[PDB]
């Protein structure tokens, strides 16, 4: 089993470097949901939080959720629970060990508001073992705007599952972070060419206001 | 909408260049299933079939299936159906168009045997809208040995779903092909470090005989 590495700091990808979208979907405030993916103390503490990309990530997540709430867009947070039953954790243990035992709280900078939804996360994808798919169908919302960590792992897997489940995923390039700038960029490149749309925080704000 | 490109010829990755496995799972003939992923004339026609990696891919898929059948390992083929209903095809149309309208047959070199299972494929992952998961649970088999095309798309998505569904995916590095040698290698690198195991045809034969 690997440990999540001590993540070396890196610069947030310039907006000019975002990969070009193959699809021309537009974020619709009537049909979208914002997903704040696993922004727990445990996952973010693997970085030096005073250094890029973490301060930009947290301020940009706040920019996304504030404009989402003002446009009546539901905000959903995912969080892994502490001391996962080995039978429930299953194959994750083989790669990553027993998982978090503490620091499960969402970081205070992006703390959920009373009206926000909070789901217990069990796999890379936010759709596995959660009510996300059925709840989005109930809400008649078919667009998922994704922010959080880590790009090539949970963000990628959630975007792939959304796309295959007929939900349009929009990954916010300047509102995610990863193990490195290369992993972060490669996540955006894969999504834009094979599984969804890559947008900036300003493009999200512009589309929903 | 993109067309599957005219795939240029490339050399099958040397065995010495395969990424190192992070997990130490071993293919068990009592617990495994071989998946021949979308090896249809339609998908294979995008390469010049007389040039590398196609002759070696077909020969290698055959080495895998013959060894599997001799060890009593079920062999499952996935195939996309022609003229998919736009409502069923959904978001795939935005990236790839209406999909295949003919050439749905499995390439004759690796044509299914009477005892083999054949499922109708609808998404990148062989688990979506198929009986694969429930049938593997019925068979009490929790290992999926993956061969076929294309590495970074269907093979990758099937491996991620299997892993999240508690099924151990083993991608056969010299029994897959992709859009390029880089995509092929990057698929193996991602699987080995985040979602499964990467093995050679000889390692599969050795494990099941």
């Amino acid at each position: 089993a690997m440990a999540i590495p001590k993540i070396a700091s890196y610069q947030v990808l310039p907006l000019e470097s975002f990969p070009t979208n193959k699809v021309d979907w537009v974020i619709d405030p009537k049909k979208s949901v914002v997903l704040v993916h696993d922004l727990q103390a445990y996952f973010l503490n693997f970085f030096d939080k005073t250094l890029s990309p973490v301060p930009e990530l947290l301020r940009n997540v706040n920019k996304v959720t504030e404009s989402a709430r003002s446009a009546g867009i539901p905000v959903v947070y995912t969080a892994q629970p502490a001391n996962q039953d080995p039978n429930e954790r299953a194959l994750l243990t083989d790669f990553w060990g027993v998982g978090l035992t503490q620091d499960t709280e969402i970081v205070p900078e992006v703390s959920p508001q009373p009206e926000d939804i909070q789901y217990t996360k069990w796999r890379y994808s936010a759709f596995k073992k959660t009510p996300l798919l059925e709840w989005m169908k109930e809400e008649q919302r078919d667009q998922l705007v994704i922010v959080g960590v880590y790009g090539h792992i949970g963000i990628l897997s959630t975007a792939l599952d959304a796309f295959m489940l007929d939900i349009k995923p929009f990954v916010i390039g300047d509102a995610i972070a990863d193990f490195s700038k290369e992993d972060h960029m490669n996540t955006l490149k894969y999504v834009a060419s094979r599984s969804g749309s890559v947008k900036s925080v300003d493009e999200f704000i512009d589309s929903v206001t």
